[PDB]
């Protein structure tokens, strides 16, 4: 129900410091959010293995 995945791409204009490109991203199946920087972001899945933030397509994350 929770699964490890990996930031591979990034909104440039997310914060700097925000979903840096390589780190481990924890998201829970459940109830589609991921744990990152004190926050619940909702997040969408676009494949099997990939993944993004729910509104912010353009920062991916990748099952791992």
């Amino acid at each position: 129900d929770q699964i490890d995945a990996k930031v591979i791409r990034r909104n440039p204009e997310l914060t700097p410091g925000i979903f840096k490109k390589g780190i481990e991203i924890t998201i829970d199946l459940e109830e589609m959010v991921c744990y990152h920087s004190g926050l619940t972001w909702k997040v969408k899945q676009l494949t099997n293995t990939l993944w993004s933030l729910a509104g912010d397509e353009h920062t991916v994350m990748e099952v791992i």
